[PDB]
DNA sequence: ATTGAGGCTGGTCATGGCGCTCATAAATCTGGTATACTTACCCACATTGGGGCTGATTCTG
């Protein structure tokens, strides 16, 4: 739900891509491996306060 | 500057705990009726306004 009035469910992203369930799944895992790699979010990284 | 393989782009098949929906049920929440006789509670100032006089110009017997 990022910068939009509410967010939308994972079937229905696929629909309006036209990119099947499971392509999107792999697409999202890829990109959240890309992103918990170092040398980057380092300031995310401190954002905890623990 | 080609053709022989690895990494990575497309989709397969269910899969599995989660959430919305149906139904049961005792606890919680509402309305109702009692026929010996019981009858009235328990500080000091300053200002404006209302009501009772107080003359003072108009009229009277």
């Amino acid at each position: 739900g990022i910068d939009m009035n509410t967010d939308y469910t994972l079937e229905e992203v696929g629909k309006q891509f036209d990119v099947t369930r499971e392509r999107i799944r792999q697409i999202e895992a890829k990109a959240l491996r890309k992103l918990r790699h170092p040398s980057r979010s380092e300031v995310l990284r401190s954002f905890l306060d623990d």
